[PDB]
């Protein structure tokens, strides 16, 4: 198990962070994979992929996803000025993170429907420190723990839509938990 952080595992970059809570361990394995198991975490993000990432990326995952609670399995990551905290969103748990947001799109990738969304956070963690920003989402109607995310045409149905990025920092595939338990293994490419 490792620290909360980031670094580079195997070729590929990694981010871990959590909210000090406890409850949750994350392993980096062989080459693109990492597993996460948790009981009665806290908040927390990890998983593997890039830094920076970019605008036309194609990422490939596959494996298990088994939230007990309130959990996700996303294409995530951050861009700088503005600063925003995305989400392509393959998978949940209990929780769609669109409940209550307004719906301001779709777009058709990669085997299903998304809709689309911006939300925003207030005084919160971020990359550059406690701040307000917004995220972006894209929410696969087709839930699913394996396939591959053409990066480029929810960056671009974001930008038709308004929902405009800067420049890329780290991009990853995770799971995220919020107080929930669960356990995965996935694996990145
Ligand atoms: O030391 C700093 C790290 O702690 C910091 O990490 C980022 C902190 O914010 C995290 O984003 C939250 C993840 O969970 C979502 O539900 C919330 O909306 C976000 O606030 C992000 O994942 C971490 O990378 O990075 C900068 C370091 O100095």
């Amino acid at each position: 198990t490792i620290q909360p952080g980031t670094g580079y595992n195997n070729g590929y970059f990694y981010s871990y962070w959590n909210d000090g809570h406890g409850g949750v361990t994350y392993t980096n394995g062989p080459g693109g994979q990492f597993s996460v198991n948790w009981s009665n975490s806290g908040n927390f993000v990890g998983g593997k992929g890039w830094q920076p990432g970019t605008k036309n990326k194609v990422i490939n995952f596959s494996g298990s996803y088994n939230p007990n609670g309130n959990s996700y399995l996303s294409v995530y990551g951050w861009s700088r000025n503005p600063l925003i905290e995305y989400y392509i969103v393959e998978n949940f748990g209990t929780y769609n993170p669109s409940t209550g947001a307004t719906k301001l799109g779709e777009v058709t990738s990669d085997g299903s429907v998304y809709d689309i969304y911006r939300t925003q956070r207030v005084n919160q963690p971020s990359i550059i420190g406690t701040a307000t920003f917004y995220q972006y989402w894209s929410v696969r109607r087709n839930h699913r723990s394996s396939g591959s995310v053409n990066t480029a045409n929810h960056f671009n149905a974001w930008a038709q839509q308004g929902l405009t990025l800067g420049t890329m920092d780290y991009q990853i595939v995770a799971v995220e938990g919020y107080f929930s338990s669960g356990s995965a293994s996935i694996t990145v490419s």
